[PDB]
């Protein structure tokens, strides 16, 4: 986020001229008027509380004022660059946890009309870790039941990570990329109820393994070497607060102190490679279709392009692979819990509460200016949050709205949110994904009471401020707060 811009204008400005393009819509939302960056097709908006508002406008002035080396790209500027993409509708939107990233800002959503021939798809609008996501499992155990054996549970979970639960040959992987969680179901590593409580039923149709490069496929095949890359993250959690008892009851969360397990994983290097190969092929074809962007990292292809069609089919394939990896972690988590407590996984009520993505592009029906349209919704660092009574969400959540899982870092709380009708109207059903940015840790976590198994010692916008901002804006609703007692990052 520095010299990736083409030689362009609008850069002979100071903080006061940039403030001219900025107006506050309401208590929790700001407007970016056109002209903030070149070639804006729609306006931009971001959601703030008084704290996150300070950091956003400080990051603007620190880069805008200049007077030093850097030229760092503010999140407010990347929002506008995304608003300059052909095909975008409504507005490019920054969720409360918006921070700067490759082309798109992390936490910056934008949707494109699939009936517009100039509409494009941007891999930078999905992210390199395609379909990194969160999965929440409930248990019938209480904190008093788990707190004594938390070290053994964490060790058993850590020891279960390395070992056929994951596609171990290229042929199995080609099926996993095509079938998503349907591969795990056939191979015994997933329950049927896991699919019904999973975004897109754990499988994105029309995925094509032929659109995934051979290097990408080998990046996704298991390696006994190079373990410790950090792609596996798990957290044994305790229900610390229930803001909505009925939403919690429909998720099986019966009381405070109940134990849950949170799983965080993605496509590892397969998605990184799928995103990279697309970016290269798109750079070479943007001229043929005459696409103009402000940021070279906004490299995109038209949806109708062969390169745009290839990416989405490959992107869907990596998303399927990510669900297979989280199902295998579920299978190993279920096995870890089964052995420590010496029973069967079902007798511990180890069902999937929900599973969301936050690095994916989805084809969704949305109403734009009173007209139903088919939109390609880019969500990098943002979570889908469908409202109550959406016909395509689980029957169990037809009255609560779609559960939204918020990732919590080491020692940080996690949240379960619900979708809202207001979020479908304002943000196309989009909400935050977690926190943003801009041995000592070991003893702090131990003193907090958190057992920790981490492979290598190599391994801000507060999540609380972010979820409270979304709750106040009405684009999400707080339901559960979870506290970690064991963190497993291998
Ligand atoms: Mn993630």
């Amino acid at each position: 986020t520095t010299e990736n811009l083409y030689f362009q204008g609008a850069m002979s400005r100071s903080y006061n001229d940039e403030l001219q393009f900025l107006e506050k819509i309401n208590k929790n939302c700001w407007r970016i008027k056109k002209g903030f960056v070149p070639n804006m097709q729609v306006e931009g908006v971001f959601y703030v509380n008084d704290a996150l508002e300070k950091l956003m406008f400080e990051e603007l002035r620190n880069a805008c004022r200049g007077g030093g080396v850097g030229g760092f790209l503010p999140a407010m500027k990347q929002i506008g660059n995304v608003a300059a993409l052909p095909g975008i509708v409504h507005r490019s939107i920054g969720l409360p946890d918006v921070h700067s990233g490759y082309g798109f800002a992390i936490g910056n959503m934008a949707a494109f009309d699939m009936n517009d021939p100039e509409a494009v798809v941007s891999p930078g609008g999905v992210g390199f870790d395609i379909n990194c996501g969160v999965r929440l499992l409930r248990t019938n155990l209480d904190e008093s039941d788990v707190q004594p054996v938390k070290e053994q549970l964490a060790q058993a979970m850590f020891d279960h990570i390395p070992v056929g639960v994951i596609p171990m040959n290229a042929k199995d992987l080609e099926e996993a990329l095509e079938m998503g969680v349907d591969w795990s179901l056939r191979e015994g590593y997933a329950w049927a109820e896991d699919k019904e409580h999973c975004e897109e039923y754990g499988r994105m149709l029309q995925a094509d393994p032929n659109k995934v490069s051979a290097r990408a496929k080998k990046r996704g095949l298991p390696q006994l070497g190079t373990l410790g890359a950090g792609n596996h993250y798990a957290e044994i959690q305790v229900v610390d607060e229930i803001f909505n008892e009925y939403a919690a009851k429909k998720m099986g969360i019966d009381h405070k102190g109940q134990v849950c397990v949170m799983i965080h994983s993605g496509s590892r290097g397969l998605g990184h490679q799928v995103a990279t190969d697309a970016l290269v092929a798109m750079e070479k074809a943007m001229k043929r279709d005459k696409i103009i962007v402000n940021d070279r990292q906004l490299a995109c292809a038209r949806i109708a392009s062969p390169e745009g069609q290839d990416y989405l089919k490959g992107m869907a394939a990596a998303g399927n692979y990510a669900w297979v990896n989280r199902s295998s972690m579920t299978f190993l988590t279920r096995q870890a819990f089964a052995k420590v407590f010496n029973t069967t996984p079902d007798d511990l009520d180890l069902h999937v509460i929900y599973d969301v993505s936050h690095n994916i592009a989805k084809v969704e029906q949305h109403v734009v200016d009173g007209k139903e349209r088919t939109l390609l919704v880019h969500r990098k660092g943002s979570t889908r949050a469908f409202p109550p009574h959406h016909p395509l969400i689980a029957v169990d959540y037809q009255l609560t709205g779609q559960p939204v899982l918020i990732g919590g870092t080491m020692g940080t709380c996690s949240y379960v949110l619900t979708g809202t009708e207001q979020g479908m109207t304002e943000t196309f059903g989009t909400t935050c994904h977690g926190a943003g940015r801009a041995q000592d840790v070991l003893d702090k976590l131990a003193d907090m009471g958190i057992a920790i198994r981490v492979a290598s010692p190599k391994l801000y916008k507060n999540v609380t401020d972010v979820v409270n901002t979304c709750h106040d804006a009405g684009i999400s609703k707080k339901a559960i707060k979870l506290r970690p007692i064991a963190v497993i990052k291998g």
